[PDB]
């Protein structure tokens, strides 16, 4: 994926964007935010993904989740880009847009994120990190520019991960939100009967472990 | 590895014996699935649903093959539960090879964990992640999600559908594609082949900026 692993602090780079100059940390704040990593400007799926992104802004904000693209092209692109965005989406074609897009013409932030190799439009630059309230890697996706991604499933993924943070369960294969939850394995078993009094139930297996244990979504 | 990257060759002893990782792929595609640990929740329910999802990867010529740092005994142990899982047949049968990664030299060299290969127990919670490699050997697209965030499967599927889809037909997956789509035509395609190569018709929606980048033809 990118150059980041799970746990990783993010980078508190200094950049300019469409909506003025920002330094990582102080953009994020006490948010949970989502960098969508894009090769150029206008072009088909990158398109297709922030005006899907733009109409989704109001349901990760609402989840304390801040969204920010970056994209190796100018601001003045990232500018007009922006009036086709929103004329895709049907809407006024502004240059305004619900989140910043990152000036990365030079290619520095693409090299310090870990999707560029120097000695190779920069198809690598396809990475979209997640990253908590703590500044570090949660989640990270790498599609290449050829295959759009899914939003429900990006949405699926956030949703899950703040289960995790504030909740301390874990989401099985293919969950659905709603779908019973699973205790962690650094849960003890005393401990786990009182923080989940909806029920704990654990899946008999052969080798006699007591590691495969649900809970109702708490 | 970045996108593009070709995969290391390396040897490794599984589940089903010693293998060459190129051998192994062949004139295959291929999803490399990392696992922290043996005997994990969330690890053991993906694993079930590969077993039960090879199928469908299969005939569409992917092969399977995961990676979890642990012994590869543990991992016959590990098979009869994520059999029972599935309630199936308690066997050490699966239909894809578990490696062997106890020495912890794969993770280190997929970049999926920092050089502590030393580490007595901790959890490898970083060796996560979800390598797919064309038959070309080269990185084709990577997920990274955590052991306590579940793999979506159905997901998976789709994106490989997208992936043999450009490979083959030369066109692109708008965001949230579903099987039976429009699909839209590479950018790097001239107007002029673009009308040859898709006879079933390309339509150019207008954009504020006069550029001709939003094409869309039925997928082929």
């Amino acid at each position: 994926p990118g150059g980041l692993l799970l746990g990783d602090v993010a980078p508190n780079f200094e950049a300019n964007t469409t909506v003025g100059r920002i330094r990582f940390h102080d953009f994020l704040g006490d948010s949970w935010g989502i960098l969508f990593s894009h090769p150029r400007d206008f072009t088909p799926v990158c398109t297709t993904e922030l005006g899907r992104a733009a109409k989704l802004a109001p349901e990760f904000a609402k989840r304390n989740v801040k969204l920010i693209a970056l994209s190796i092209d100018s601001v003045e692109d990232h500018l007009a880009w922006s009036k086709d965005i929103n004329a895709y989406n049907s809407e006024e074609p502004t240059e305004k847009l619900p989140f910043p897009i990152i000036d990365d013409r030079n290619r520095e932030l693409a090299i310090l994120l870990g999707m560029l190799d120097p000695a190779e439009m920069p198809v690598t630059a396809r990475v979209v990190f997640v990253f908590g309230p703590d500044k570090k890697l949660k989640l990270s996706i790498l599609y290449p520019a050829t295959t759009g991604r899914n939003f429900d499933e990006i949405l699926r993924v956030v949703i899950s991960l703040q289960l995790t943070a504030e909740k301390r369960v874990a989401t099985p294969v293919d969950w659905k939100d709603g779908d019973s939850v699973m205790v962690l394995p650094t849960i003890p078993e005393e401990e786990a009967k009182k923080l989940f009094p909806k029920g704990v139930f654990t899946k008999e297996l052969p080798s006699g472990k007591k590691y495969l244990r649900y809970t109702p979504q708490p």
